């Protein structure tokens, strides 16, 4: 589970949302495995616009910040899981990580803020959806 919480917005995997998320929302898409919902209250994370590869994420089956080399966002074919079906993922970023099905929302960040959240994983690779093209979430 985690979510990013840039201004009045709260990003979060479209395959967790909650309800509240569902009531209250901004923007999804499920080809990117993403969903944008509104809130009362503002965040403290601030989002990163730039074309790093390097970075850390965070691992909930660890407790640990790990750092990574990840791939740019591209078009990626995810094996089938309880929420989808084996498809191609676009905005998708791969690195060499632990993950398991519940780390996923774990932050990926940069120099420069915040990169994406952990989407998808399996046998030592961890998978990111992207939001640094998301320009939107900035104002
Ligand atoms: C961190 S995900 C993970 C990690 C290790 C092993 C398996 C997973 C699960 C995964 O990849 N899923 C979960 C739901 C949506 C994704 O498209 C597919
Ligand atoms: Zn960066």
């Amino acid at each position: 589970s985690g979510a990013i919480y840039v201004g009045n917005y709260r990003v979060v995997n479209r395959h967790l949302a909650t309800h509240n998320d569902w009531a209250n929302l901004v923007w999804e898409d499920s080809s990117r495995d993403l969903l944008v919902s509104s809130t009362t209250a503002q965040g403290c994370d601030t989002i990163a616009r730039c074309d790093c590869q390097t970075g850390v994420y965070y691992c909930s089956s660890r407790r640990k910040h790990y750092p990574v080399s990840f791939s740019k966002p591209s078009l990626i074919f995810v094996e089938a899981s309880e929420y989808y079906p084996a498809r191609y993922q676009s905005h998708l970023m791969l690195a060499v990580g632990h993950s398991e099905p519940g780390d996923c929302g774990g932050i990926l960040r940069c120099q420069h803020g915040v990169v994406g959240i952990v989407s998808t994983g399996g046998n030592g690779l961890v998978g990111f959806a992207d939001v640094r093209d998301l320009l939107w979430l900035d104002e």
